[PDB]
């Protein structure tokens, strides 16, 4: 993070331990379940590309994510250098490969390298998401005694990943479902269902 | 939140790992129980639409309820555009379209955004535990040997989610109700049948 | 709770997730004991109604109980506005209930933050008497029983709600007696190790 | 405790949640084992009387315990009474316990009296006397077994003598021959070394 | 770490309990993978060679590992005192805090002897990880039904703590990934043997 | 710990409960092991001698080694007793006869706090070379034992108190001698790997 001190001079405070141990755990747990996205958003909140390293840096496992990561991030560190031909911060600038910590600071016209490089990463996260997704949205069929709340929880689960909603239902709520006609909320279809 | 910096001007403070992982692990607790609602508004204390949403898209499962809260928001968004630095609208509320620095424009006339739509929340929430409460409150029936003091905790437990307490109480228990007559507080209803 | 700003106003700080969890915690494990009522007055220090009311409302089970302390607020709220016929602070204001977080920071003088928290304090001592399972006639000491023992039994009921030399065992009663009048709880327990 | 705001004023704050926490755990952990009386002190750094009950009454057993440690209050605040007959007002015995007075009247006490720390001395004195009785063992009844360690037979011996020459006479013959062959101003270094 | 007081003056403000706690439990739990070197930066941020060689004491066990850092650091230090011969000058010994007090070391930082003698603890402990990986990259090789996903995970994790990902693969994905052909990013080959 | 209020006058603020919860389970978990001395001096960063005998205080067991600490700072006493606002004698230092606000005044500025806890690590030292188990020249490699294990327990007890290479077993130990003298550790934990 970046904090004012008593002198007013802006210093980089440093990462406190419970977010450091919070990125750590939420990753040995959810591993890349959708929701691990707006915990690192969270997590990372005000952070420079030094600190967004160090949190990436310290996840143990999922190494061929995190390689898959690194190239992301290339790609968009060239489409910067592309876009773009104190001095100017480049795209392996911005990334925090060929920049100093106070750099980093001196650019925060402010240029927001920390909330650009995270932009970066949290794209490159998405395309990690999409990809560990086990099951596809058109494989989600609601079993015979599953009820229709739980078939719904799985099935807007893998769109969060990654009409049809009524096709794949069992037979017994399909009717139901059919039977409302367009228009009807997703309060109504769960009522209807129940 | 938002906080008054040394310079005197309000600036947006991060959201705190506590907060972050107490709503997380209450929802993976409690999932819908009615006192979620009082524990939302209790950690989103001070929260700006950025913040709420943060909270929000944490919430790893129950991807089913929240779809219905999106609508519910949108509901109350198209009302807050029916009936009405640029003026906030309803999908400026709702922080979809507003950036972090106009959110706390509106707050620090004051709108408050945030509070306007935290409103929003709980109210789809509250939506939301009406429906997955499993038992309705016609079929809390005390048993032949179920204290009273149970069956009081199942009635009021129903009756939050969504004469008649002692119509479906035991006939012994009942008797001894009805004994009592009108106007008799739950104090004495309980210390009867004990 | 309630702080001064930097810039000398008296704002209203959020409570933290410390002490609500603290407060959630307590309740799912000691229920109603007598030693809950002072840790919630602890855990509540300095709070205003709008605190209070997130503090219980946040209390998931025994909504039997919480409904008695709702009953016994209410009566407290028609003795104050029996009582008393910037706005004077009514009963429902002091609950919490017809009430902004403003309006009860600015009555902070008039304390409606301890004042509700007397009514709670008060519709809480109701509960843990009634949820006491046992009566202090019904303490009676074992035969193999510690005298340490059913003495700590004995003050626990005693707590939720001469007789406790009468309720020994003919061994430690003929001890007890022999002390005579006038005898302190270190000399009873001291006597029967 | 006691902190001054911001506008210089001295006011009361909160006691934190995880001082309270941690007092209830180690009494519900240690019961009244000696260490305790030190931990309660140190949690209890700089509190007012108002703060010192809060404390004592978060405690949910041992209510025997409890009790006597009341009639000591009560027996340290008779002689604090008539060490000081009652003619900002002065500060009885009850005013000190904290049962009649209000907070404010307590930080207004802190000649600086500091009823806090007086309080307190009450506290761990009647504490102290728990402890005493609790203790289960006495230091005649602690003897070394046949082939438990001289360590742990030391361990064992200070260990009830924080409760309540006799080192080495309860010790078995095998060590007691070593550590009469030491002779006279021995250390303790230097007993535990030779029955090793 | 170091911090102005009051009074303006540079003082040494005590390392938390919390990141003592974190340093001792991690090394404990991750003994000395990859992921560790990160974290130790990350706890060790801003801190003085007083408060790093703490941070090193504190470590229980791998007194081998312990023995082999001080030997670095000691190779370190005669390299610095060869650069520079000999408020007094730093020499190697003052940087790693054996012969230099606090004050000192707070004096010279402007001289950053905390993140030098970092560099050299993170230099040896680099050392130490590469020792203590138990499989060579070219001993990890795909098995005949471990997914794609898993054996690359194994395989980037290998050559943290250090064509050939092709070469090792079952025959059964090995024709997929040759197919391919050149320039080939990680994304499509994961995405191709799934 | 000592910190300047806002006044500008040095105040003792109370030590934290986690370091007081965290100078107890260390402890009870690691009893004497070399490592628990530098947490000690970590625990105890910028400790007045006030402070410092409440961590101690508040350890349970290990009275024996306890009592010897004890004695340990009685001959550190006296020898500054013999070398040797008031003058701060060897009772003074260790905590005993001293006030804490006589403790804050001594912090020429005199470190109490520090040579009180010179004296407590040097005492402490002397309990962990007794409680040592095996001694040095016990610890030999097994047949089957891996090296790097071996070297573990090797400057394991060495921490507690050519011999390495001397209780190596006879597979290991050709090969170091091999290597020749100014062999470094990392090149004979590589050679027999």
């Amino acid at each position: 993070p970046i904090v004012q001190n008593l002198q007013g001079q802006m210093v980089h405070q440093c990462i406190s331990p419970r977010t450091l141990n919070a990125w750590v755990k939420v990753v040995e747990e959810k591993a890349f379940s959708p929701e691990v996205i707006p915990m690192f958003s969270a997590l990372s909140c005000g952070a420079t590309p030094y600190d967004l390293n160090t949190m990436l840096n310290t996840v143990g496992g999922h190494q061929a994510a995190m390689q898959m990561l690194k190239e992301t991030i290339n790609e968009e560190a060239a489409e910067w250098d592309r876009l773009h031909p104190m001095r100017e911060p480049r795209g392996s600038d911005i990334a925090g490969t060929t920049s100093t910590l106070q750099e980093q600071i001196g650019w925060m016209p402010p240029i927001p390298v920390g909330e650009i490089y995270k932009r970066w990463i949290i794209l490159g996260l998405n395309k990690i998401v999409r990809m560990y997704s086990p099951t596809s949205i058109l494989d989600i069929r609601q079993g015979p005694k599953e009820p229709f709340r739980d078939y719904v929880d799985r099935f807007y689960k893998t769109l969060r990943a990654e009409t049809l909603l009524v096709q794949n239902a069992n037979p017994d709520c399909k009717t139901i479902l059919k039977a409302l006609g367009p228009g009807a909320t997703l309060e109504e279809m769960m009522t209807a269902c129940q």
